[PDB]
């Protein structure tokens, strides 16, 4: 289904996902998702959110996204669990 | 209805209710409420947070409250908008 998220979600949340520490910026609808590889490098993304159908678009990735309070939940569109990818502020 | 709650919102959240600066900070499943009156002086209460029955009880009154984000809805147990709270971090 399509459930409405809220729209003020302004923050840092981090995580992990496949090894690689994941922080994701909220600045309003938009926001920054940048990846901390084994080696020390880092992939930066820019990330557009749409609360009203739920997705969260990761450079050109489509995603959906789920706000528990200070926890966002980010999954695959076919929600493939082994994908699931937790961040928290 | 009775809606559960995300369990994760710690973070300090302010709004007004009748002219009185409100802050809300919530630690864990507990929390202060703060007014701060026209004088200067300030109201101090403790709250408690139970996330599976939406109950918010402040000091020794029980009130709803609902979780969008970064914004915390305080309502009366009979939802008289009238005396509803908006409390945002
Ligand atoms: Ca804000
Ligand atoms: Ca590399
Ligand atoms: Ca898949
Ligand atoms: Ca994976
Ligand atoms: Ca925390
Ligand atoms: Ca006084
Ligand atoms: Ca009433
Ligand atoms: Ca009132």
């Amino acid at each position: 289904q399509p459930v409405a998220q809220p729209t003020d979600i302004d923050g840092t949340y981090t995580g992990q996902d496949d090894g690689d520490r994941i922080t994701l910026v909220v600045t309003g609808t938009t926001g920054t998702w940048t990846e901390l590889e084994s080696d020390g490098d880092q992939k930066v993304k820019q990330v557009t959110l749409d609360s009203a159908n739920q997705r969260m678009i990761i450079g050109d990735d489509v995603k959906i996204y789920t706000v528990n309070g200070n926890q966002i939940v980010v999954d695959d569109m076919d929600r493939d669990p082994s994908d699931q990818i937790v961040l928290t502020k």
